[PDB]
């Protein structure tokens, strides 16, 4: 049977649905649904509307129980907890240590300046408290600054899923930005085409899950021996120096491999392999080693390749 | 054409399946071996009839203050709450106490009093209990010393998810696994089609999602008796004439939350709920001595 590919814009990037042929009115009706569900979604997370839930939160100074919806409670939830499992590397704080940078450096803080504002950062400042009717977020540091921006198009993709379901849609492929969440066969009764990045290509079935890419062997900027990347290590308070060029995460829904891809991306190739092992997760690396891209995927990863 | 093994076994009261195409003997003596030691695991976890328990020790405990919990405790409660919430209370893990006064609890008295049961009503409700998640921690908090959870309504979802979980941590990628009524589906079996999956035939095919059922059976073969389901809000077997749903969702978890909550709500308010949150259920509901159905549009989507 044939398919209807549904696009439009949100949070800096674009949204994709791919869904069973449907007709006008009803693909008419589905894109308002889709695009007021991310536009709500985008105010409820953003950090440049000043306004958003999520920055009325930072601008608060209240140490106490502040109301979030379950949506808000569970990415922090998500987050906190591979916050912990990544040994820090993916963290929702650490925007302060960030705005440092101004994210090659063009301005660069001192050691001091570094070491004064990871005292305003840290994954332990941050509760989430579920109940049956409402949830709270907490914070015991009033300055504490929560930025959602490496794992919100995750959740949204997990959402938009959800809004297909609801419709009576349960076989498509979804997507924002490089997030992607999958349930059912395609037309065909074949999975929904989802390819990985071939640096010199390797195809998923990601039915049932979500997938989410850190980096781009096409966005590897690199001078002389030395790594040159925007993305702050948490733990250092500096910009990675690892060679570890892109990160393709397969998890049991698109925010849960949108806080992986993050984590391992900071971590890089070593480190990354060490959770990647632990946890037991699909994952796809790219490394740069000399004049040539290398390869890696775990286990589980290779679990979900489609011939 | 490919050879399906299929792996059983007990637990939670109940039996598992998996059904995993093109796997050779020593693989699937392994898996089964790490199939039973996960489930017996989730089992130590969650039971209330096991007096160790994670969760009867936090039953056992009068504390009112944060209990150390697993994560997966944490997650299973808040999912239960919330959907507790979406119910008007008709799913409700701290029921327990009603249950056991009527003595309609699996493994065991008089017919209380309506004031009996409006007492016993004030150590029951969903809003005694907080799940707290923290990077490294987590917890359950109740606001009432003699609280009880109760999680045997929720708890096969679970253990059918986490089956999932173990399938991919072993690399297999298609698989049927269920726990009592919870299943979940995956990729094409030794046919290369989608797993089969009946109702009672009517076949779904819920490749990628998971799907439960529950009931009510006391009158289903006959009504001469009571309904065994208490509705947590009256404290009373259920008068309504519903006597099974099943839900597909997302993940069996979901779907045994569900199907218990629109089981005690009943035909009329449980179909307001599935329409509002635009679920997909199956129900069934026995008038006199005829069967009546009914399918959601969501539900329909799944037909083969
Ligand atoms: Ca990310
Ligand atoms: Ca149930
Ligand atoms: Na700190
Ligand atoms: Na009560």
């Amino acid at each position: 049977t044939e398919v209807t590919v549904l696009e439009g814009k949100t949070m800096g990037t674009f949204w994709r649905a791919s869904i069973p042929g449907i007709d006008a009115k009803r693909s008419a009706e589905l894109k308002e649904k889709i695009q007021t569900q991310l536009d709500a979604d985008d105010q409820l997370l953003s950090t440049y509307k000043k306004d958003s839930a999520l920055m009325r939160f930072n601008d608060s100074q209240s140490l106490s129980p502040w109301p979030v919806s379950e949506a808000m409670a569970d990415i922090v939830t998500t987050s906190l907890r591979i916050g912990a499992k990544t040994d820090g590397a993916m963290d929702i704080t650490v925007g302060p240590l960030v705005n440092l940078w101004g994210f090659q450096p063009v301005q660069i803080p001192s050691q001091e300046q570094i070491d004064a504002m990871k005292a305003k950062t840290g994954l332990q400042h941050l509760t989430v408290i579920n109940q049956s009717h409402q949830q709270y977020l907490q914070k015991d540091l009033p300055d504490l600054y929560v930025d959602l921006s490496t794992v919100g198009k995750g959740y949204a993709a997990d959402h938009l899923a959800r809004l297909m379901e609801q419709e009576g849609i349960s076989r498509y492929l979804v997507s924002v930005g490089g997030a992607l969440n999958s349930r059912g066969m395609n037309g065909e009764g074949l999975p929904w085409r989802v390819a990985i990045q071939k640096p010199t290509q390797a195809v998923v079935d990601i039915n049932g899950h979500g997938i989410s890419t850190s980096g781009s062997y096409r966005n590897y900027y690199e001078l002389d021996g030395k790594r040159l990347s925007h993305v702050i290590d948490p733990q250092t308070g500096r910009p990675i120096e690892h060679n570890l060029v892109s990160v393709t995460v397969i998890a049991p829904t698109a925010l849960e491999a949108d806080a992986w891809d993050t984590g391992l991306m900071v971590l890089g190739p070593e480190k990354a392999k060490e959770v990647v092992r632990r946890e037991g997760l699909a994952v796809y690396m790219i490394t740069k080693e000399g004049d040539s891209f290398k390869t890696w995927m775990s286990p589980q990863f290779k679990s979900f390749l489609v011939s």
